[PDB]
């Protein structure tokens, strides 16, 4: 079934687009970087590089439900710099492409590990580390202004642009059902589970102040330049560090400032926690006060 509603204001043509290869190491070859020719009305005959998810050979009839679902939530979302944004469509005349910013530096936890110190990249300043960490609270806090909920905030779906921005990406989702699967690992061999908050882990209760918490945990990604939280730790005895109350330790090249933001995020009362909003002024604070030397 390939007759769908189309939005001329989204809408564009498929021979505007060149598809290249599929994104990262190529897991997930369901989306691919592409080049669009003219996606913006002004001069067409100027190319960008996006990215395109489209549905796999063996797409299922809520397959594409899904899809679609996530591009009108991203269209009511809206914009912002620091989210992975829509940029177009192809809905008409062949399968359904959904056109979306493309980040060439990968995801967080890729960008902050080939950047450690010992051909080297690059090496981050303290300023950039919190310079990230800015970047998600606000885009993180836009996200929530849209009373937009993530699912599963960690550096792993935060992209990173060639202007070294900070994008959150798979913030379009639904909450999956009930069953989450709590031992199922990443591709890179984590347990997502253990950016959840205790209330959604154990209650299965959502809320903006559930996402603080992976926030915290994020923060700690941050400063362990891409750190696994907990190694060695399985799903079970997890359980019971956050039944004892137990917390990550303060990153070596930490400050007791950020460290004690982690350990906020971490409040066993949601209601406790900062906002986004809060962590956002207070990370612009501690950049304009962070050494670049
Ligand atoms: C086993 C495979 C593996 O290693 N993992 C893997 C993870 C993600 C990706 C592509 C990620 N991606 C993406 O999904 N984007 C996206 C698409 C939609 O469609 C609605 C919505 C989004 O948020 C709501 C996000 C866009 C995008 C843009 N740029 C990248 N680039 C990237 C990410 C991670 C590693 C490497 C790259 N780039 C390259 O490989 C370029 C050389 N990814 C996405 C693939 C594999």
């Amino acid at each position: 079934e390939y007759e769908l509603p189309e939005d001329p204001r989204w809408e564009l043509p498929r021979d505007r687009l060149v598809l290249g290869k599929p994104l990262g190491e190529g897991c997930f070859g369901q989306v691919v970087l592409a080049e669009a020719i003219g996606l913006d009305k002004d001069k067409p005959n100027r190319v960008t590089k996006v990215a395109v998810k489209m549905l796999k050979s063996d797409a299922t009839e809520k397959d594409l439900s899904d899809l679609i679902s996530e591009m009108e939530m991203m269209k009511m979302i809206g914009k912002h710099k620091n989210i992975i944004n829509l940029l177009g469509a192809c809905t008409q005349d062949g399968p359904l492409y959904v056109i979306v910013e493309y980040a060439s530096k990968g995801n967080l936890r890729e960008y902050l590990q080939a950047r450690r110190p010992p051909n080297p990249e690059e090496q981050l300043s303290s300023k950039d580390l919190v310079s990230c960490a800015y970047q998600v609270a606000r885009g993180m806090e836009y996200l929530a202004s849209k009373k937009c909920i993530h699912r599963d905030l960690a550096a792993r779906n935060v992209l990173v642009t060639e202007d070294n921005v900070m994008k959150i990406a798979d913030f379009g989702l639904a909450r999956d059902i009930h069953h989450i699967d709590y031992y199922k690992k990443t591709t890179n061999g984590r347990l997502p589970v253990k950016w959840m908050a205790p209330e959604a882990l154990f209650d299965r209760i959502y809320t903006h102040q559930s996402d603080v918490w992976s926030f915290g945990v994020l923060l700690w990604e941050i400063f362990t330049l891409g750190g696994s939280p907990y190694p060695g730790v399985p799903v079970e005895e997890l359980f019971k560090l956050l039944k004892e109350g137990h917390r990550m330790d303060k990153p070596s090249n930490c400050t007791n400032e950020l460290y004690m933001m982690m350990r906020d995020c971490w409040h066993a009362v949601p209601s406790q926690r900062p906002t986004f909003k809060q962590l956002v002024e207070d990370l612009d604070r501690i950049v304009a006060l962070t050494s670049n030397q």
